[PDB]
């Protein structure tokens, strides 16, 4: 039984997009794998976040991953800061990673593009990254596609200390969806949708209600041909609501653009926000669940202490390798 | 009762450089304030280190610590590793700093100069630090003075942390000895002496014997005038020689110019090099007193244990006024 590890940012309130390209296949995976699904609130912290909004963003969150079906008995759910094992390795990989692979990595530079002063954390954010996965001898990381460089450079950590210091890691393989790998924002079909986006415009969500996801589809940015077909390069705003709709339906992409011969954007645009409200309905009804009661606390109390066991013994091994301690 | 801290890396075995400008003076602050004495060993991997030898200069350190007499029922002795709020709190403070207050730091330019390729644990080495001091709500930090700047940035993320989140660290003081702040290196006197020193030449370890510390002093780098007088921009040898046997001896400067008139610079490095060895020998009896015992281990076990209750309440704080976890 080979092992997953996958976390969330509680960097906001998770979207269609993180649902579409990781939480949806979490569902799936936690029947087949031993799985790890972490609240990374240690990584949500690499930039400014209000604290009563990060505490409710991680409450929020943990809701939300036992709303769409993680059952707390198949997968291990725990938030990243109560493990402490997580720091304590992602020191150890600091100490491995060499500052110009941080400097190349494209989430960095996107993320310090808007430039000013960048937190020393944002820079650091794989070698965190690469201790989450190899703390519990991860063989399957699934993510979408934002997250493959950070995958391969966890690979490039492991194999790093394996030939350095004695074989210790497994390698881990990143596993990214065929369908719904890089779910695009609604305002600029160029740019990934991002729960932490500056427009809330930007993003659908798991929580936003019916008139918020109808005002959201029907402002998404389209060209004006009124033609509803497939091309990223000449209708990245169609193309990127086609994939929603096929990927949440059922449908396939032909059989949404035959099903919408001669009909125009807007009456597209109003079916793909009730499609995307039906979907979320359940979602938001079991959420609200999760919300009001003392068992999500001891969902994430269990969670927490079955993590520290794994964790920690692995530090234990990190630091004998390494000649730290006694 | 005043808080102190400081620490040393055990990236080797200490020098006169460290003994005078730092752990000397540890064994007085002791019986005047509150101590925590730290083996920062998650420093030390900031650059490569050989396992077995970092394991065994662990030991070293902490036998050296009590070998010139510090009390560990007088102050708290302990390794960094073994207390993780240093490795969760140096995280957080990392999200606190800016890269470009990480790379103006003197000890990280100087360090990498080498180039080639540089870990991000070398940048980040200030976080670290900074967590190591704050954590104790410390108000004095005794080091020399290479280490005023890293105290310097930690004033400046304790102020920042409280003026962002809310009043909560002690805003610590550097405590820097009027004499012997930076000890040179024996081979290059315009550079401080180092422990992790390429030529073993350019350091005293506490270790040393007879005969190496006799080669290393008569083998340090002079001028060719041969009068023995303190000017450091004119012989900065002679001038780091005579701080030294100051320093050890008790005699002033100005009493070992008037000793030395007419004398030429071997019997004044013969004569230094056995005021260093009796200096030396009574620490080196004790030294090997404390690596042949058990009681070695019970001293760090207890002091790992009272640095433990201490910081993790400090992150515990830390994290609330983040808004981390729960
Ligand atoms: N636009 C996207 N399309 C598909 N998957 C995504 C997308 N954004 C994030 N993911 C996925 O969500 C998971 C968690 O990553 P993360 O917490 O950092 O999301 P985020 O960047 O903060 O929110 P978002 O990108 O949607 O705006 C990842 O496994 C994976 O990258
Ligand atoms: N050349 C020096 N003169 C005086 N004090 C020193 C000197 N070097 C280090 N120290 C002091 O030793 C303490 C521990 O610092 P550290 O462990 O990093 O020493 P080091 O750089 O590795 O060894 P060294 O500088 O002697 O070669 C500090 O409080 C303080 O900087
Ligand atoms: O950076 C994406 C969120 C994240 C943090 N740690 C992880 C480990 C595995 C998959 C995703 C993450
Ligand atoms: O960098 C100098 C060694 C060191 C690491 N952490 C510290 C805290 C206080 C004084 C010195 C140190």
């Amino acid at each position: 039984m080979k092992t997953i590890f996958s976390g969330i940012q509680p960097s906001g309130v998770i979207t269609i997009g993180n649902y579409i390209g990781a939480l949806r296949q979490f569902v799936e995976l936690q029947h087949e794998y031993n799985c790890y699904f972490c609240i990374v609130d240690q990584h949500a912290i690499t930039v400014w976040q209000d604290p009563h909004e990060l505490r409710q963003n991680i409450r929020r969150l943990a809701a939300l991953y036992l709303a769409v079906g993680i059952d707390p008995t198949q997968a291990t759910l725990f938030i990243q800061s109560e493990v402490p094992a997580h720091a304590q390795a992602a020191w150890m990989l600091q100490c491995i990673v060499y500052i110009g692979e941080l400097e190349r990595m494209t989430q960095f530079k996107e993320k310090s593009a808007g430039k000013e002063a960048v937190s020393a954390g944002l820079l650091t954010y794989p070698p965190l990254m690469a201790a989450d996965i190899l703390l519990y001898n991860t063989d399957i990381v699934p993510v979408g596609e934002d997250q493959k460089q950070h995958i391969e450079l966890t690979r490039d950590l492991a194999e790093r200390f394996n030939k350095r210091y004695g074989e210790l890691f497994t390698i881990p393989e990143a596993r990214i969806p065929k369908v719904g790998a890089r779910i695009m924002s609604l305002v600029d079909p160029t740019k990934k949708m991002s729960k932490s986006d500056p427009n809330p415009k930007a993003y659908i969500t798991l929580l936003d209600d019916a008139k918020t996801i109808e005002k959201k589809i029907k402002s998404a940015v389209t060209d004006s041909e009124g033609t509803i077909r497939y091309d990223k390069e000449a209708k990245p705003g169609i193309s990127n609501l086609l994939n929603i709709y096929s990927t949440l339906s059922g449908q396939s992409i032909e059989e949404l653009e035959r099903q919408y011969e001669g009909k125009g954007y807007g009456v597209f645009k109003a079916d793909l926000a009730q499609v995307v409200i039906e979907t979320l309905r359940p979602i938001q009804e079991r959420y609200h669940h999760w919300m009001e009661s003392e068992e999500l606390d001891r969902v994430l109390d269990e969670g927490a202490e079955k993590a520290n066991r794994v964790a920690s013994e692995m530090v234990r091994k990190m630091e004998q390798a390494m000649g730290l301690g006694r």
